[PDB]
């Protein structure tokens, strides 16, 4: 039985615990809609900037949180049952026990607070009282997925059946410079995507997940990233049905103090990994891997797994933190999938912790862009320069991010940035590029759609590297990447 | 327990019955999520504008449709268990018997065709194989409600409790001139509305929902109507809970034949109520009438019934055909809640047979648009000689409609058509008339926000009328109204 | 020495004659520049539609009009000097006389009234006290030109010197169904232009002009035609520069009362011929024919001569109207170069007289728009249907008119009307059966850019058809036609 | 005789002084208008952004350059006559000798490099082989005005006339906090200009200069400022045609090498006013004071001099740079206006070298944008503690740019940065805190209108901070200041 409706809700001001709002019912209340994130379903700064603790609340009558973003803490008639520490993986709780009669009191609240010891973290600042994200992305927060009680190819899925669980079959492994699905030469062409719709925040949309699927495969497409964190079971579950290759990434982004920026301990800036002002995610850290691979261990869409999100990987400390972690992927996958980390701007293959860790070489760059722009011929000998030393390792090379900023509308008959021009000839370049090598084994773009961010000068009113529109509607970019995708196969390119 | 999923899904080609689809598995299918319109959740002007059958299925194992649009068609096992006329509004069946040991078959088959026996009825051409709409709104279509198993004052909210069921304590009756909720003086402040969305079509959108309530509390508006069809059950317990003023109006839009254009039988045009060829709907049109008022009988935010929108009212059998209807909606409303219907441009006070009919005279009228525009000089003159007139009967007049298309982001000092400018200087002149005239108990904007429509020369991708955008973001026009209404109270203007 | 500047200027109330305004210096007196049509210079709608005669006047010290929109009325101390009815094309008089001393005193009064004796001609009502034109472009008035005292190849010119005339040498005459400049099959590849740009109206823009080639040399497109008017003398000689293909045009649009909606006069619908009550314009047609071809005879880049555009042509009294307009281009154009007229929709090869008088046929057609839209498969039925009847002639035919009114910025990967992708569609299904006839020489898209149009509810700001902008920005569809008529070339095709 | 046309036009490669093109015609020669600027009038990076010389000719026939951007070399059959820097004010040469015969060869070499010895000055980076500007606008050159051959009240203008010369009767002068013009207390109503168009660049645009004025009549604005550069002759006489009070300021902005970023000799950054590696402009910026105030000496428009846009004045050498430029200032206007500088965010009263020297205090503050945005009570707090300071002078306060970039289009009812929200929110608050203080003596928002910048990732196609668009349409923002200016009067406010 779905929960999923308008709720009680109200704000902490914070005298929240003191007066113990869990045990009695909610006074001066609000309305809330789960599942969804809260921070756009209301009007004014302070309310969509909120700091702190908010009171979900419902009745019920005679439970497993699919996500609860970041710290949930369940009531029942005032007695705690449950505590949980990450945003977007599922959680759930015994209540034959502390269900009374029947009109009993169901109450959740639900924290919003980052900092280093949290996965996405938290900085001291903007990254390009009040939460600064280390990540390019809002931080949407609430009871974001539903609250309930109780061979295989890709683009051409078929999955038996075996409780039901479908399961699909298929053989995933590297060889070389070569990532093979069932033994065939496989090329990533995709995005890294988002869940991010209006006005859910980042809260689980049905509708729009199927239109994005949809146009994917109305664009060539094959693949994409769970960018920057696991999405709903539901959507993976799709991409099983559709036949979607994903790359299913851990809540693990921001783990890198060098933005923007950084931050002083002693008149000094302090690495990433420093033991004891640095980061505190690293029992964290796998405690999501082991959440994440015990959700999608059967999911045949599941392709390859990723640690970090562009993490201070050339870094003093770096390959002590991400050893374990990589060791556990590879210890709990029963399939013994590929496993990576997409590397910032400004890493070498030399330099690069996943240089010797990962199976997949992923980068995220941004030749034209952030390095060059509106240079594309200077930017285009830089690109070349980095792919080349990356081919000495013998691995498989995939582009994870690369995309400039465009808004809808803004042309010219002859570009300049943040034109939908300037975007199409910013991915010529680059795929031009990517066509002289034969160990890229894929090109996933950033990104999908626009999506929401923190404000700084450097956002338009959000991230607008989106092939698309928030709202779906297709940029120039879409119909260039539509032509190109079509003549690139799944296999053999 | 909510069925609410991603079920298997397929269109009929059209051997579908033959073949007996229902009772088997659907080869071949496609995915598709409930609730939800499916017309724009795949590619491709073949799948959006599909005329005739679709098949959903889903497994169960151990039935009320809040909506499905239009025709229902539920199997279970192949044995045919329900069938259901009007897409709007909710039926169930039992399922204690039909319901073998565990692994069984939900089938549900949606048709979308639209005649003169539907409601909203369907014409033979554009209004402004296919479905031809006699209404400005896209044929949305699909299970887009969700399938299940199992004193108060306006912008003041107060619900008592009573299953268990929410109450609010509120009077409502008409005295002369005068609206009054509780013996005061009321004035409406607000929009029509739709259901629609991206992509979910007519989908209900819980998340929506809320925007929209914290959008009109945003800008001090207090009502709206349900145009052109009566909306979800949340929605309405929303306006309970949120103390939104809500106008009920039933699925009978376009019993009105001369859009656009008109139906010839024997090289003569045919009128709406000719009992041979023209409309077959009155039968059914009480049937909506009193499932209707069956399900919001007791909302309290339900403040007045709509018999329809825009009929041929001042036309040959008007009469005959509405006067059992109205009849009919005070016999079942406990609380003889004001009846009323919207009337088209060109009636008059005398040719109405609202005139006599209705408790209040709702107007949808387009002075500096479809008339006069872009002289608002002249159309100003109009309006105060038809507003005069209507003043003759002694009772309340309120405008439910009158807009002008406004693509957002096109504007001009000297301002034209379709402008943001032009529309602020429409409303101007129209709230200027509005205000001279003490029996106007109300203004209600067409659109709250831009909808999609069927596609015609005069409509610039959807309806344009919108004081916000489908995405909610709002034109110079909603400040406009925002800051008249910041000064225009509930109660004694 | 050129007179442009700002002048004084005023409107007429209309007591100016009375008052004799011509002599004395204009008391209460605005700013206006000239060159420039005057609609857009100032606020107010009551300016920007005014009706009647407006007052240029500027000091003299010790005359050439290249066009005054449409009739001018020039004085000095008084005494009037001139009188010229004809909007877009050049006078003169003689100041010799009349010129005293120094400090003196020139007046331009310019009427702005277009009725059935005008080129442009001017209707009764809305085509799709004022002017109702019967053209779909708005009536830029005013001194719209300067006011001063005193082997050739498409895309590669070359023009010897020759007072000194500049002149190129090519060689221009119809062979069956083959264009040929130079005896070489040529292809016409561009668009129907408009002499619109912000805020100049019809004023001259010799900054937009060699923009609009440099785009134009960027797009690979190597023609236009003078729509619906003659252009400037300086566009004229910057194509004889600049190697572009023109097909000089007359004022003579809009000799067609079937648009919209139609005239009466008994009671009854009057034809367009109809000698006593219908156009009166013949006499002045030719007078505009022998002053264009007098201007424009020795411009190597004229290549074809328009009568009218989009007249009456299959109507009674359309051949006895144009016949002897039809022989007089011949009588004095010295290279007997080809003579046309653009079609409306509607016209067959039967029934329209430039079946005959005509050497080349050019069709405005919108088979995806006006007609079919949006049914662009029904649409390809008819525009094949009447292309293969057209090719009965062994005439050369000529698209000069095709497009979609599309607004920047609106996309769905799902196109409707209106949005950018229906455009290219539109664009894409056209010229596939423009390919499969080998007697259609050519293609000219309309229009070029946005261009503002008199207000009404099919006209969204202004006419949207345009492949760019009306700041010149491209559409998407301005690099699909870029890339297929990259592939096009300008012989041989 | 104005010779304004099109030109032979070619860009050097750079064998063009070697080759002696000034003698020969040019072979292989493009087209360019004059006048106005090249950079948007072809296709192609690299003539937008052409790095060094280019050759305007033209023939002549039986001399006063009003601008040429920036360098300027007249030849004459091969002879060089002239020699001119200074891209903004006019300069001539004497013909009687050097003009052989009739048919002799014209031609004007323009060079476009900046750097630290031009005005304004050029630096070697990015400011947010190739010029990089240390300004914020686009590096347009070419002959960007044209070339020829040969009481008063703001809003209230009256010109008496005096070769013929117009003068208008006005006083201004400075009592204490008072700006006085006819001895009444005004107030400055307006914004920051650019001469910016397309696609002129910065050539001169009559139609638009007077859509300007008439906008701003619209807007109930009476003053804006030459930002920054002095405008053309002929829209200054407009403003005393139409009563538009004008701030005149010279080509000096950019002497302040701490944008942006920094410049450094020995590996340590050097200051603005180093003697022997920083700017080489003092003698040249006392060159364009004496040369304007010589243009503009009569024109009562003008109300103060601008000596500077934005320089390093609180540093070492600011006060012995600007002390001489300054004088020289009060010692040429005959009418001792006052004179003043627009000084740069983080300047204070007590170290602005502009404290002592400048009649009036002339900020350019960003309250709310590059400080405090998007936190608007935050950015409150500061812009208050600043004004507040600024008091202490005893001297006419006054904003000159103040501004929130805004793309056209985008909305949000909870506004985030760059929407239309947001800018009116930004002045709001500014406004608000304006109000506090008697001392200030006008607002002039920037920009006007969005206008062309240099490519970076702060600026989104240009600088969006205007009120208006570049085709000066209206942002939600003009139509807030036109009913906050429309209760401001002129005198005692
Ligand atoms: C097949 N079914 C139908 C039914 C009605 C009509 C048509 N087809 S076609 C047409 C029309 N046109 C007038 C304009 N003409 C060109 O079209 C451009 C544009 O419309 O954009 C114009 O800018 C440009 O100046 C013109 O040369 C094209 C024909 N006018 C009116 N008046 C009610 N009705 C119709
Ligand atoms: C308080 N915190 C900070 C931090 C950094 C900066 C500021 N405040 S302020 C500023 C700046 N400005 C330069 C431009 N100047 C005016 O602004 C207009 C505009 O920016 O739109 C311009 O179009 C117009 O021409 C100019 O007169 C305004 C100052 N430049 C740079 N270079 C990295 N940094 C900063």
């Amino acid at each position: 039985s779905d929960l999923s409706g308008v709720w009680d809700f109200k704000l902490d001001n914070g005298k929240g615990f003191e007066e113990k709002w869990y045990e009695k019912p909610l006074k001066d209340a609000d309305t809330m809609p789960v599942p969804a994130s809260y921070n756009d379903l209301k009007e004014g700064t302070d309310f969509r900037d909120h700091y702190g603790w908010v009171f979900y609340q419902r009745n019920i009558s005679v439970l497993r949180c699919a996500a609860v973003t970041h710290y949930a803490m369940i009531y029942l008639n005032g007695k705690l049952i449950c505590e949980h520490k990450g945003g977007f993986l599922p959680f759930e709780v015994e209540l034959n026990d502390d269900l009374q009669d029947g009109d009993n009191l169901l109450t959740i609240a639900v924290n919003n607070v980052i900092d280093y010891t949290t996965l996405p973290v938290g900085g001291k600042a903007n990254m390009m009282p009040q939460n600064n994200p280390n990540f390019d992305f809002f931080n949407y927060c609430g009871i974001t997925r539903p609250v309930k009680i109780y061979l295989w190819q890709p683009l051409n899925a078929y999955l038996y059946k075996i409780y039901t669980l479908p399961y699909g079959v298929r053989s995933v492994r590297v060889d070389g410079t070569k990532f093979l699905i069932n033994e065939k030469p496989f090329y990533f062409k995709g995005y890294g995507k988002h869940e991010d719709t209006f006005p859910n925040g980042r809260g689980i949309n049905l509708p729009m997940n199927t239109k994005d699927i949809s146009i994917m495969k109305w664009q060539h497409a094959n693949s994409f990233r769970t960018s920057h964190y696991p999405y709903s079971e539901e959507m993976m579950r799709l991409c099983d049905e559709e036949g979607i290759v994903v790359i299913d990434e851990t809540t693990a982004v921001g783990v890198n103090l060098q933005f923007g920026g950084g931050a002083n301990f002693g008149g000094e800036r302090i690495g990433t990994f420093d033991k004891e002002h640095g980061v505190q995610t690293q029992e964290h850290h796998k405690d999501v891997i082991r959440d994440l691979i015990s959700r999608d261990k059967n999911h045949a869409c599941v392709v390859m797994w990723s640690i970090a999100n562009e993490p201070d990987s050339a870094a003093e400390g770096a390959y002590d933190y991400f050893k374990p972690l990589y060791d556990l992927a590879r210890e709990l996958d029963p399939q013994k999938r590929p496993c990576t980390l997409v590397s910032v701007q400004g890493t070498t293959a030399d330099t690069d912790c996943s240089s010797q860790l990962s199976d997949v070489i992923c980068l995220n760059r941004y030749y034209g862009w952030y390095f060059g722009g509106p240079d594309l011929e200077v930017s285009e000998i830089g690109l070349r320069k980095e792919l080349s030393d990356w081919g000495k390792l013998g691995k498989p090379v995939m582009f994870t991010e690369y995309g400039a900023d465009t808004v809808s509308g803004l042309h010219d008959t002859t570009s300049v940035m943040y034109t939908e021009e300037y975007q199409v000839e910013y991915y010529e370049m680059n795929n031009k590029v990517f066509d002289e090598f034969d160990f890229v084994v894929g090109e996933q773009a950033w990104n999908f759609a626009d999506f929401a961010t923190s404000q700084s000068l450097l956002r338009v009113q959000g991230n607008k590297k989106g092939l698309f529109t928030r709202d779906r509607k297709p940029k120039m970019v879409a119909h260039y990447f539509r032509n190109r995708w079509s003549t690139i196969p799944e296999f053999g390119y």
